[PDB]
């Protein structure tokens, strides 16, 4: 019972969210001002679920919520089906998954989309899966990829137009990024748009591939050799989708190998934000972060819509806080540079951008060739290949024109090696070690104003920080922290109004929705991601840091509101 208007309504309607983003530009505002900074001491837990099976690990999905029910995902692709007022179970699906899946970073699950009478999700052996919302039972099913060489899927998918639009993950282990549109009602494929420079995208009609143009017009224009072949650029996030100019903006991961001194070039369209055509998958325009990677700066960093007035004129923006340092805003009509600023402390592999906004590199900053030793020289650069932000989402607040960065301060030892590709495996050529910049601190919450290239204010976490942001109409900004507190702040001021110990470190983003009259508040719990495998010294900082799965949901009692 979930349609086209009703997704684009997201998120004027009090009862429901029904799209990963609340609206499918991804501003995560909520309209509703019932809980405000003077009555969120009132906030507290109603109920909890947990995810059993004894599967934990990291739990990144955002809840949709509709019709009184809540739908999202947990850890090795299980999808709930959880009473909104009660955390009763309505029902559960657990995927069967293979012994040999290959998520470089964790068995995570960024949440569910909704159409029709169906909950799609994506698996971890890079399956794409549509259940019926009121039983939990396979619809239908589709191989999207082939979890052997490497692919899987992490994101929450999108509807566009009607349209079910995935893309996949795997660039550590060389596949080829691709973005798929799928006909929600039977799982039959639409079209299919590779990210890497010289592969063909399709078209399908009558269960017949069409040929519609090769990415980026011919192979090996920005890679050398048949490196494009394993190029990786995965559009590993998912993205968002913009009614104005009705675009589909999807970034992209870092290229494959690690070791850039394999494929010299631009490397299209790795570290980019695409802007695709929901019709037929083609790309209108492109925006490289990154051009030429050589620090897993992967460009899938969610690109959000948002406009605003400068001269008097009309801009129609949006905004990235890639991992690579810098905070970008772009024409989101035509993808072109409008202005862009670190927004961390600390950035030794650029020194600046361009005017066309392309990075002025630091060439003492990239790793050297191994040459004729096994390992070339070591580097210490900022950020750490995990970014300044990762994939937990930034969040608009629309009254006061900010967007909330979850982001973080460190830094990486980094050298190069030889590697040859093998399928199924890793595909890094890269050694590293990542480091904190300061001894009190890593993960830092800053409120960053889009149009003046400003940081407003800044909150210090110990931990880095790994969770989405949610803000609202009642001036408050959430997000939870690898300490296992979901947070809130003053949106103006930074200072924090509030928080719960829900006992596992909180990454998912957090949802907030009305019913019988009373705001709710939830978000899943449970420790995981890439830091714990990835992290380096941090992740010694977090070691002690206990698993979990847990869905929490909080309200404000009606009669403490005022
Ligand atoms: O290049 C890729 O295809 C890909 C996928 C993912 C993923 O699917 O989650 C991550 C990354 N790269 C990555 O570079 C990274 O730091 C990362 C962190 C996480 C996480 O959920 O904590 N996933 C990923
Ligand atoms: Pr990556």
């Amino acid at each position: 019972a979930v349609s086209n208007e009703e997704i684009l309504q997201d998120p004027k309607n009090p009862q429901q969210i029904v799209t990963n983003g609340l609206g499918v530009q991804g501003q995560r505002y909520s309209p509703l001002d019932l809980l405000n900074v003077n009555n969120v001491k009132e906030l507290r837990p109603v109920w909890a679920f947990s995810f059993g099976g004894q599967k934990q690990r990291g739990q990144q999905a955002q809840p949709l919520i509709k019709d009184g029910v809540m739908y999202l995902t947990g850890s090795y692709s299980r999808v709930f089906a959880v009473d909104a007022r009660t955390g009763k179970k309505l029902w559960q699906y657990d995927a069967r998954l293979p012994d040999d899946i290959r998520p470089c970073c964790d068995v995570i699950n960024r949440g569910v989309a909704l159409y029709g009478n169906l909950v799609f999700f994506g698996t971890l052996d890079a399956k794409l899966v549509a259940l019926n919302k009121d039983t939990g039972k396979v619809v239908w099913s589709k191989k999207v990829a082939d979890h052997k060489e490497g692919y899987s899927i992490s994101a929450a998918p999108m509807i566009v137009n009607g349209k079910l639009i995935t893309g996949v993950a795997g660039g550590e282990f060389g596949v080829v990024g691709k973005i798929q549109a799928y006909n929600p009602e039977n799982g039959e494929l639409l079209w299919m748009r590779p990210t890497v420079e010289g592969h063909m995208g399709y078209v399908y009609k009558d269960g017949k591939a069409i040929e519609n143009g090769i990415s980026g017009g011919e192979a090996g224009k920005t890679w050398p050799g048949d490196l494009w072949k394993t190029g990786g650029a995965a559009p590993w996030l998912g993205g968002y989708y913009d009614p104005e100019t009705n675009l589909i903006l999807f970034g992209t991961g870092n290229p494959a190998p690690w070791n850039s001194h394999l494929r010299p070039g631009d490397n299209l369209y790795s570290s980019s934000r695409l802007a695709l055509n929901p019709d037929d998958g083609t790309i209108k325009w492109h925006f490289q972060s990154t051009p030429h990677d050589g620090w897993d700066f992967d460009g899938v960093n969610e690109l959000i819509s948002f406009n605003y007035k400068d001269g008097g004129k009309e801009v129609k923006a949006a905004a990235t806080a890639d991992r690579n340092g810098f905070f970008y805003v772009l024409d989101r009509t035509n993808g072109k540079f409008i202005r862009g600023f670190p927004f961390v402390d600390k950035i030794t592999w650029a020194t600046g951008l361009d005017k066309d906004g392309r990075p002025i590199y630091n060439d003492a900053s990239r790793p050297g060739a191994p040459g004729s030793e096994a390992k070339g020289s070591s580097v210490f650069v900022a950020p750490a290949f995990l970014g300044a932000k990762n994939w937990m989402p930034m969040a608009y607040n629309k009254d006061t024109g900010l967007f909330y960065v979850p982001s973080n301060e460190w830094g990486m030892d980094i050298w190069n090696e030889g590697i040859a590709y093998k399928k199924g495996a890793a595909f890094l050529g890269a050694g590293f070690t990542i480091k904190p910049l300061n001894e009190d601190y890593i993960g830092v919450l800053r409120a960053i104003d889009p149009v003046s290239g400003k940081e407003v204010w800044r909150h210090k976490n110990y931990a880095p920080l790994w969770g989405g942001v949610l803000t609202t109409k009642g001036n408050l900004v959430f997000t939870g922290t690898p300490e296992g507190f979901l947070q809130a702040f003053n949106a103006k001021t930074g200072d924090k109004v509030w928080e719960f110990q829900t006992g596992s470190g909180v990454l998912g983003s957090p949802v907030t929705w009305e019913m019988d009259g009373e705001q709710y508040v939830s978000v899943v719990s449970g420790w995981g991601g890439a830091v714990p495998l990835w992290g380096g010294e941090v992740a010694k900082r977090v070691k002690d840091f206990n698993q979990g799965g847990m869905l929490w949901t909080f309200k404000l009692p009606k009669q403490l509101q005022q």
